[PDB]
């Protein structure tokens, strides 16, 4: 049974690991908020999601990349006009192996995350073992 | 086999339930639209996902919230400029006893919904029976 | 075992099938990217997702919808102010019937794909099967 969820607490910018120190669900305890990876425990098909809250006056473009490892396997990117805000999203379904890590990279731009509130998060679960 | 997916039909705005009266999947029957509330039949970790469209011109600012009974556990916001729509959207993975309910909960701003074209919708399955 | 995640590639707009021609996942190999569609071989309830990347400047609406054969089962519009990007997503729960065809129709706009980057995405799996 493996499965995760969790959210951003603090504002987060520049390149960057996205660390989801929020965690609401983590059957297995494979994601680590202290990396703000997901890692592999065994070899199947996974599925996972991001949702990351830009904020407006900000330059304004805010990247947010899910990696596996060292590969970019999919990408966001938000930006809005006067003040406002809006959502780099994406989601993947991926083969894994045992030592595999999956994480969000941010890439510029201004995340916002709350307290406890998850407006910016990071879930995943497998659906096949091989 | 728990799993169910429904949209948006009218315009919705203010503080309430969010109910997704266009059900298109619902085995086993545990999504009312009367309530716009999923209930819990069986003990264990479920995925669900809300996709919220917002209309422009409408103040601006939008919040979409799933709940867990009365916990959040998901936020979202939308809000766009001159004349335009934007989308409220997050996804958890949530460990759930029977009894427990799961909506979306409209806060503020104008939620946009189609007769049956399905713009704003919420859709959920159990991954896990414990 | 059935899933698949594909992205897209070159820029998009007009009606048309969005084809993602990016595939990174494809067990049972069911999505065909020469026609951009999913064909289910299995009966059984699936879960589907898209994000599709929208760019601005562009007059400016970009619609893509999920459908099932000739059926518009979800929808999500983009619109976006200066020179600005924003996606158009969606998430369905259907229940599909050896023959049925999954897939993203891009209706007017412009839609953003990178060569191998991913920024706009189609994947699913099956859920159940009967
Ligand atoms: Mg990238
Ligand atoms: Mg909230
Ligand atoms: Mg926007
Ligand atoms: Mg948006
Ligand atoms: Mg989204
Ligand atoms: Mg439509």
């Amino acid at each position: 049974k493996i499965a995760f969820y969790a959210g951003l607490k603090r504002q987060h910018e520049g390149y960057e690991v996205l660390k989801f120190d929020d965690v609401v669900t983590n059957l297995g305890n494979h994601y680590d908020p202290t990396t703000g990876k997901f890692t592999c425990s065994i070899p199947g098909i996974y599925f996972f999601t991001y949702h990351v809250l830009m904020r407006g006056g900000d330059g304004t473009s805010m990247w947010a990349d899910l990696c596996k490892n060292n590969q970019v396997r999919a990408s966001a990117i938000a930006q809005a006009a006067d003040q406002n805000y809006d959502y780099a999203s994406n989601s993947v379904v991926l083969h894994l192996e045992p030592g595999d890590e999956v994480y969000i990279k941010l890439d510029g731009g201004k995340a916002h995350g709350g307290n406890n509130n998850k407006y910016s998060t990071f879930s995943g679960f497998i659906i096949y073992a091989d």
